[PDB]
């Protein structure tokens, strides 16, 4: 299935909301 960019949100995010490293 089409999960790579309807799903890339997915775990990207938690990248962007649940890894807050160092850095701005």
């Amino acid at each position: 299935s089409r999960s790579s960019l309807r799903s890339r949100w997915g775990r990207f995010l938690l990248q962007r909301g649940s890894w807050t490293g160092p850095r701005c």
